[PDB]
This record gives C-alpha cells, sequence and structure tokens, in this order.
C-alpha cells in the first residue's frame, strides 16, 4: 500500500536532513545559485590554498611548504578526514532504515562496510558542478582544474568523480529522492561475506517500492527516472573499483616513519 | 499506450529469435533433460575431451595437446571464435531496434563496441547453470569444474561468469524478457564518447517502457522485477572490466596467443 511507501519515504527523509549536515538543496543554492550572503572561499590555486587554511575551519595541520608535507598529500588527507566523518554520518542514517538494526551484526557491519564508498561518492555529487566540488560545510569551493592539475598521482584522483556527477546530477534529484536511493545502495544483498540475504532483500524490495512511488510523485514528467537512476549504480561501482585501485598505487607514496601512528590508525583503508 | 510498447516488445522478441540460434528455451529444454532427442556429450576431464571432437565438432585435436597445441589456449581459441560469432549475432540484432540504423553511425559503433561482451554475458548465463555451460550449439556440455582447473590462468576466466549466471538465472526470465533486456543494454546513453546522447537516450526510454511493462504482465508476482533486473546490470560491467584484465595477463604470458581483430578492435579502449 503507497501508506507504507509514502511514511517510509518521509521517515528516512527526516532522518536524512538530521544526519547529514550540508543537505544538496543547501549546496546546490551556493554552487549554481545565487543567495549574495557568505559565498565560498575559491581555492584555485596554490597560493589561494594556502591563505585557504588559515581562514577557513581546518583542522589537521599548518599551511607550510618546503619539503615538509606538501601540498597534494594534505589534500589527499583531507578528503580522508571527512571521509571518516562522513562514514559516521552514513552509519547512523543506516540504523534509521526500518529493519536495518535488526538485521545479523555481521550483517550490518558489511553491508556498512562495502556501501559507504558508493554512498560517499553518490552525495559528493550533490556538491559538484562540471567546474568544482564544495568543501569545509560548503564554506569553500575547490575548483576541478586545482584537483586536476596535482601531482600525477593525485591528479586523476578526483576527476572520474567530476565525470560521474556529472552525469549522475543531470538526474536533478533532490533530498527526499536521494534519501530514499541511499538506502537503496545499503541494502543491497549481493555484498560479499552475508550471512542472510532474505532480509535484506526483503528490505530493499519495500525500498525500491518507495523510491519508484517518490520519483513518479515528484518527477510526474520524468519518464522512466527509476529505470535511469538504477543503471546509474553500474557507474558508481566502476567508480569505487577503480578508486581502491588507485589507493593502491598511493599507497606506495606514504608509509615508513615512526610519526604519525594512532592518527595513522583512524584512518586506515577506512 | 501501453499498445504500442507490447508491439515493440514482440517485434524485438521476433528479432531475438531469428537472430540468436540457440534461445535460452532450446537451452534449458537441453539443460533439464526429460528429452531423449538433444541430450549432450559432457566434456568434465581430458579424456572425455578427447572423446568429445568424436560425437560432436571441434576445429582443434582430438588426441594428445601438449606438444601440440595446448588444451588451455585451444579451448580459450574455442570460446574466442565463438565470441566474435556471438559479436555478429548481436550486431545483426542491434539493426532491428527501431531507431539504431538511424542513429549517427560513430554512435552506432561506440554502443556496439561497450555494448556487445554485456550481451554477450547476459545470453552465456541461459547456456549455464551450477555445474557447466553447454557448447558447440547445445551439443556438448563443459563441466564447471574441468573449466576451472585448467593453466594456472586459464583456469579462472570461467568462474566469475558462473557466479553471475547463477545468481541471474534465479531471476527466471524467458527469451520474451530477455530479448527487451537486451536492447536496452545497447542504447545506454552513458557510453564514453558518444556523439548524440539525447536521439539514444529517447530510445532507450522507450525500450526500458516496453521492458517494464512486459516484466508486470510475464511475471504477475515477482516484486520489482524490473529494478532486480536493472541491478544486475552492474554485475555485468564488473565481469567484462574484469576479464578485460585477465585479457592482458594472458596476452603477456602467452606471447603465441592470438586474438581476433574484432575482439581486439571493441577492447581497444573500454
Ligand atoms: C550474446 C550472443 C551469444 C553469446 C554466447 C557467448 C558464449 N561464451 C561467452 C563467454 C566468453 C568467455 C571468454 C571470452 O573471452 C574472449 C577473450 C574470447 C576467448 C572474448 O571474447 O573477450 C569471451 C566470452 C562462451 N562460450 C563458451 C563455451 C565453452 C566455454 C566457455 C564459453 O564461453
Amino acid at each position: 500500500e503507497s501508506a507504507d511507501l509514502r511514511a517510509l519515504a518521509k521517515h528516512l527523509y527526516d532522518s536524512y536532513i538530521k544526519s547529514f549536515p550540508l543537505t544538496k538543496a543547501k549546496a546546490r543554492a551556493i554552487l549554481t545559485g545565487k543567495t549574495t550572503d557568505k559565498s565560498p572561499f575559491v581555492i584555485y590555486d596554490m597560493n589561494s590554498l594556502m591563505m585557504g587554511e588559515d581562514k577557513i575551519k581546518f583542522k589537521h595541520i599548518t599551511p607550510l611548504q618546503e619539503q615538509s608535507k606538501e601540498v597534494a598529500i594534505r589534500i589527499f588527507q583531507g578528503c580522508q578526514f571527512r571521509s571518516v566523518e562522513a562514514v559516521q554520518e552514513i552509519t547512523e542514517y543506516a540504523k534509521s532504515i526500518p529493519g536495518f538494526v535488526n538485521l545479523d551484526l555481521n550483517d550490518q557491519v558489511t553491508l556498512l562496510k562495502y556501501g559507504v564508498h558508493e554512498i560517499i561518492y553518490t552525495m559528493l555529487a550533490s556538491l559538484m558542478n562540471k567546474d568544482g566540488v564544495l568543501i569545509s560545510e560548503g564554506q569553500g569551493f575547490m575548483t576541478r582544474e586545482f584537483l586536476k592539475s596535482l601531482r600525477k598521482p593525485f591528479g586523476d584522483f578526483m576527476e572520474p568523480k567530476f565525470e560521474f556527477a556529472v552525469k549522475f546530477n543531470a538526474l536533478e534529484l533532490d533530498d527526499s529522492d536521494l534519501a530514499i536511493f541511499i538506502a537503496v545502495i545499503i541494502l543491497s544483498g549481493d555484498r560479499p561475506g552475508l550471512l542472510n540475504v532474505k532480509p535484506i532483500e526483503d528490505i530493499q524490495d519495500n525500498l525500491l517500492q518507495a523510491l519508484e512511488l517518490q520519483l513518479k510523485l515528484n518527477h510526474p514528467e520524468s519518464s522512466q527516472l527509476f529505470a535511469k537512476l538504477l543503471q546509474k549504480m553500474t557507474d558508481l561501482r566502476q567508480i569505487v573499483t577503480e578508486h581502491v585501485q588507485l589507493l593502491q598505487v598511493i599507497k606506495k607514496t606514504e608509509t615508513d616513519m615512526s610519526l604519525h601512528p594512532l592518527l595513522q590508525e583512524i584512518y586506515k583503508d577506512l
């Protein structure tokens, strides 16, 4: 019945607003939008990034370039820190999906372990446009140009995400739609090592029904939007696979030194 | 009008029967036996592999294969030849999809290049069960275990296709369903390099509707079958990307390993 489906949609949306600080609606107004107040600090150059680190809420290290902690690495570590934050926000959101907490504990951990990356890039699109990505609670904006100019390894890091985001954003989904979509992704069922796939697929089935009805009500003039969004999942998985692959090529660019432990314990391969 | 969509479905199913010699219906009839007319010869070891060129027909070597073209490499060449044959059938089928031949020629090439293997693995599932796969137009059956026991690298070319097949076949789709799905796969707007995306998506939207209706009518008791089939599109990309990486390994450890120009061309990019 559409009564449970609309209730599930409202519930997920409310939970999504609570768990995620920067919503797409919020970020959109900032990116390609007006709101002639509090504009983002634009990191487009090596010098603009430097000054950015001393004029924006930053909690990692101090801006100094002299054979000691280069820019590229300081940027890489930055996305890692925010990433660990996002993982906790997503984990909290997960526990609000009806039935999730009732699944075998190992399966909850398994579903989060393999779904968080797919979700991170999905929500990252909300903060991106063909020219750049919002940073620091939307208080900043790092251009695509700058990111794509970093060292050989770090240069083609964000590019594939910009390509995915461009295509993903062409769907013009909003937070109410995305809230359901993210839930579908978490309740996959084909993650390796799952112990009890049945309830997971049962929940996702219910979530898909909700997503479909949501898209039909929210985008009545958008033919087969349900189908198009789902096929976008093939590109996501590829983005992720590709990304973890680069992470290995990077892993061989920082390892030794008895310094930075514990901090390296927190991050790891996430 | 849902009427136009049913007409489209019949058209595509019709072209599918005419383009593919071995349908899933024929495949399951051979596999589920209960027949005396089309029982296959089973290849499960070197010995039975030998007897094979005696009951069926294999343009290779029946007797010893060590000092005379290896068995693994020999079986690989067979799949190779079958593949370019499958590429031709699929291409012939592609031409029957309304609007396809009217698209910019270059885009026709792009859609085929990126779509063929996803279709090859979808259709290959039709010829598989948990224990093996049909070969030689269904006259033979080669064991999953035999395949996995081939030389170091060759021993794992098929396992991921089998793992996918068992999960895909649980959907219990029939040729009338597959025919539309295969068309949806070809008409993908997110293929790299497309010039005119819009016309391609207008056609796919039409195919997505026909597929959605077809599944509702053909699988009344199957909840969200449409969504579940579309998600499978993710497993397909992974199979392709993985197959590609294994091919590059073989190319290097087997300097005498030849590949057909057609397959090498479609793999030239990705
Ligand atoms: C959609 C039109 C009909 C398609 C029928 C596909 C039959 N087939 C597909 C599996 C396959 C395995 C290996 C393949 O690798 C190559 C390098 C060809 C050796 C390729 O084409 O990229 C390609 C394809 C396949 N057939 C067989 C027979 C015996 C063992 C394995 C095997 O795999």
